[PDB]
């Protein structure tokens, strides 16, 4: 679990969005596993606007942060799960690191701010849904 709170927006994994997220929907994209909902309170986070390919992510299944080198956002095949059919997930970045299903929502940060959230993983890989191109989150 986990979310990014920026301005009057809450960014979550689309497959983990609650009834309240869908009732306050701003934007969602099944191909990116992202959903953004509106909030009444001002958020605590800031979004990176950069091309970093190194950063640190929070891994809830280890209660620890790990440093990672990650690939640029791209279209990557993701096998079928209870949440989605087999498909290509866009704007996804992979890195070598530990993750389990409940780790989705953990934040990946670089020196400039939030880069994205854990969205996929397995066999010593961890995939992050990028949010750096969503310029409207700040404006
Ligand atoms: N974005 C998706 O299609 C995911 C939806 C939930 C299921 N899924 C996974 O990858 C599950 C999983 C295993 C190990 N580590 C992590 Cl962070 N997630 C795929
Ligand atoms: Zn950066």
């Amino acid at each position: 679990s986990g979310a990014i709170y920026v301005g009057n927006y809450r960014v979550v994994n689309r497959h983990l969005a609650t009834h309240n997220d869908w009732a306050n929907l701003v934007w969602e994209d099944s191909s990116r596993d992202l959903l953004v909902s509106s909030t009444t309170a001002q958020g605590c986070d800031t979004i990176a606007r950069c091309d970093c390919q190194t950063g640190v992510y929070y891994c809830s299944s280890r209660r620890k942060h790990y440093p990672v080198s990650f690939s640029k956002p791209s279209l990557i095949f993701v096998e079928a799960s209870e949440y989605y059919p087999a498909r290509y997930q866009s704007h996804l970045m992979l890195a070598v690191g530990h993750s389990e299903p409940g780790d989705c929502g953990g934040i990946l940060r670089c020196q400039h701010g939030v880069v994205g959230i854990v969205s996929t993983g397995g066999n010593g890989l961890v995939g992050f849904a990028d949010v750096r191109d969503l310029l409207w989150l700040d404006e």
